């Protein structure tokens, strides 16, 4: 499993769509990019997948098995995915680890950006699915984190900014659909 600590953002180049699948190709940083092959499994937006090709810079994907769970069917060419390959040499997580299982769809009711914070609102439908605990970690698209409150259907999580950077926190706007991850 994975830490949940984005290393990179992915760029979707092609998408084919084959109707209950699709076959994305993602553009990866040059960094991220040597380190995979085919049949590297590694997260893309919290997501585990299957390098299924690599040409140049351009790693292609199916998604098939978790086509009905996550957001990959509405994403298009241009869009940013995060990006983690497994650790090299081991991890304790303990544990915001990630398994890669996206437990399903939710949507941002609300972003603000203040105070060197990013401030994420989550709305939760109601099926999904199980949890959610306050006390625990939940994964937004591939990113760890503790919940800070849940109101209602909706969880704030509060980030450090500079994941606006780094990941495609800074990318969502009210109405963004994400992948959830609970932890569990
Ligand atoms: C080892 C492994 C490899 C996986 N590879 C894919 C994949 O290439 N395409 C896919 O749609 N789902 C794949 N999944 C399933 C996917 O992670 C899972 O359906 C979603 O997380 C459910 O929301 C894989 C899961 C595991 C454990």
């Amino acid at each position: 499993m994975f830490k949940g600590i984005v290393q990179g953002a992915g760029i979707i180049k092609k998408i084919s769509k084959n109707d209950d699948t699709q076959r994305h190709g993602i553009t990866f940083p040059k960094d991220i990019l040597e380190s995979v092959e085919k049949g590297t499994v590694m997260l893309v937006n919290g997501c585990s997948l299957t390098v299924v090709r690599i040409s140049g810079d351009v790693v292609y994907f199916d998604i098939d098995q978790a086509i009905n769970t996550t957001t990959f069917r509405e994403l298009e060419v241009g869009n940013k995915v995060n990006l983690e390959v497994r650790p090299e040499f081991g991890s304790l997580l303990g544990k915001g680890a990630l398994t890669g299982n996206i437990k399903g769809v939710a949507t941002v009711d609300n972003i603000t950006e203040e105070e060197d914070r990013l401030k994420v609102y989550i709305k939760i439908p109601k099926d999904l699915i199980e949890n959610i605990l306050s006390e625990d970690h939940i994964g937004i698209n591939g990113v760890s984190h503790s919940i800070e409150e849940i109101s209602d259907d909706i969880i704030f999580i509060n980030y450090p900014k500079n994941l606006s950077i780094t990941t495609n926190l800074g990318t969502l706007e009210k109405g963004s659909d994400v992948n959830v991850e609970t932890l569990n």
